């Protein structure tokens, strides 16, 4: 279930969240703590292509080896808050689960400068969902959080020591398909 109407940035950039560029995961938290491995890397792309938002994503559990990417189209809601579809794909972007409407999530970016982020999400497949999901992002792989994005946890009153880092699992990822995924 989730539970939370994230409240998105005041003043946030699209433009410069929805570069082009890369996002790593390096901490999150999902309200429903079971609902997520307690060891996991995740990656994301923004971007505008073609004229429509796009999210290109990348999930590894790094124990099992479960891996899969995720092609979306962003609507908009409000600034900062968005609803997406996704369709899974290969890493080079060949269908491997069509859109279907009862397939969402919801993103809503809470707080973001140019090297970090605090977004929240909701996901929805069909009538189940992953919890109210909060992840910590930022542009280089291997950054701490800093007290910008730490800060930013502490106004959405919750408590940074309660995520999980990403950064013990030796995470890599394919930067280039990422950003190719952007256009498909
Ligand atoms: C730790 C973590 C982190 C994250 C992040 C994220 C972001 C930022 C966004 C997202 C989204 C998502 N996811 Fe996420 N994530 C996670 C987790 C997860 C998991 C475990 C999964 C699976 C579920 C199932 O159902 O199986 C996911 C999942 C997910 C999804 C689905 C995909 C497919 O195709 O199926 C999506 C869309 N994710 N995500």
């Amino acid at each position: 279930a989730c539970t939370k109407n994230a409240i998105a940035q005041t003043g946030f950039n699209k433009d410069k969240y929805f570069n082009g560029d890369v996002w790593y995961v390096t901490d999150y938290l999902d309200l429903e703590p079971d609902d997520v491995p307690k060891r996991y890397c995740a990656a994301l792309a923004a971007g505008t292509a073609s004229g429509k938002l796009k999210e290109a994503l990348y999930h590894y559990d790094p124990k099992t080896q479960d891996t899969f990417y995720d092609v979306s189209e962003l609507q908009v809601e409000s600034l900062g808050k968005y609803t997406a579809n996704f369709k899974k794909v290969d890493k080079n972007g060949n269908v491997k689960v069509a859109v279907t409407a009862g397939n969402y999530y919801t993103f809503t970016v809470m707080y973001a400068d140019d090297s970090s982020a605090l977004i929240h999400t909701c996901l929805h497949k069909g009538n189940k969902d992953l919890g109210d999901l909060y992840a910590v992002l930022n542009r280089n792989k291997d950054a701490a959080a800093g007290d910008k994005v730490k800060s930013a946890v502490s106004a959405a009153t919750l408590e940074f020591s309660k995520f999980i880092s990403t950064k013990e699992n030796n995470c890599a990822y394919d930067n280039d398909s990422l950003k190719s995924l952007l256009t498909k």
